[PDB]
Order: structure tokens, then C-alpha cells, then sequence
């Protein structure tokens, strides 16, 4: 088993239409997609496995899980990777969500 | 009666890994896009929709899907679920037949 992690991207949401609501989530998960194959190649990902979670109790919130796991004999830091991939998703949303509120 | 579990195995052999992706994408999100236009906000409680991708140790793609509804609210949901999944083979297959021409 090589290098694997898992990650959680969490955010509240405010109202949105339905439209706007797959829109973002759909954003954040392909942002953490696309960063994992922008900085690496399809051989050194064994398994990746991306969850959209959006639970509407007394708050509406998005949650974008991610699994990775890297060949045994690849040498990338999958913790840091991951670490960075969720960042990236957490500016990319919080941005567009700004964005929506005008 | 307020919650349903779907989980589907698909091989893709005539894809690279790349479009293994897109067509995880297409799949998940065909799902999600289904629940929405069928149900109200109100009535999605929780909806979750994981793609995993692993052409070494799966048939390629694993879709799994869970959904649950208010207990006071009177739906079928793997009905609604297998609506949803096989809206997703049609889609997936007429991508797949899509890119064969190509």
C-alpha cells in the first residue's frame, strides 16, 4: 500500500438556487480533481475517490471527501498534495461565492 | 423508508485513464443533476455521491450513491435512485459512442 490521505473540504452555504447549488459543489470537487492530475500523471494515481456530500438540516452545507493513494514506489507527498489540492478548492468556492453575492 | 443505497461497477477497457475521469464526472453528476430536478430542496435531507476511480484494482469506475428524504415525506427513494442511475448509463454510453467517433 503506498502513500494514501483523505481530506474533507466543509462549507456553509447561503441561499442559493438550484442551479447555483450543483454549480458550486461541482466547482469544488473538480478543482481538487483537477489539481491532483495537474501535478500528477495518470500512473502515479492507483486510486482516487471524491464523495459531494450536501446535507440540508438547520444549515445547508457542501462537503467535498477525498481519497488518494499513490503507487508504493511513487515518492509524492500525498498528505501535502491533498493539503493544497482542499486549499485551493476552499479559495476557488469563496470566491465564487462572493461573486454570487452581488 | 427514508433513505436508499445504490452502488454500481464500471468498466471502462476503451478509455484512458483521463476519460476515466470525465466519464466518472459525467456519471456522478448526471446522478446529482437527477435528484435536484426531481426533488424539491426541502425534500433532499442528505444526498451523497461518491466516483472512485481505480483501473488496477477495479473494473475501472465505482459510482455509489445514498440518498435520504424527511421522515415525513412520502417518497420512493431507490425508485427515484434507479430513475437516476440508469439516466446516468444512457448519458454515460451515449458519451462513450460520442468519443469512439471521434
Amino acid at each position: 500500500k503506498g502513500s494514501s490521505g483523505k481530506r474533507v473540504i466543509h462549507i456553509g452555504l447561503p441561499e442559493l438556487s438550484e442551479e447555483q447549488l450543483i454549480e458550486i459543489g461541482e466547482l469544488a470537487q473538480e478543482t481538487i480533481i483537477d489539481y491532483v492530475f495537474d501535478h500528477l500523471t495518470r500512473s502515479e494515481v492507483k486510486d482516487i475517490e471524491v464523495t459531494m456530500r450536501i446535507n440540508r438540516e438547520e444549515t445547508l452545507d457542501l462537503e467535498i471527501e477525498v481519497y488518494l493513494e499513490v503507487p508504493i514506489f511513487v515518492k509524492v507527498d500525498v498528505d501535502k498534495l491533498i493539503d493544497e489540492a482542499v486549499e485551493r478548492a476552499y479559495e476557488i468556492v469563496e470566491r465564487k461565492l462572493r461573486e454570487i453575492a452581488n
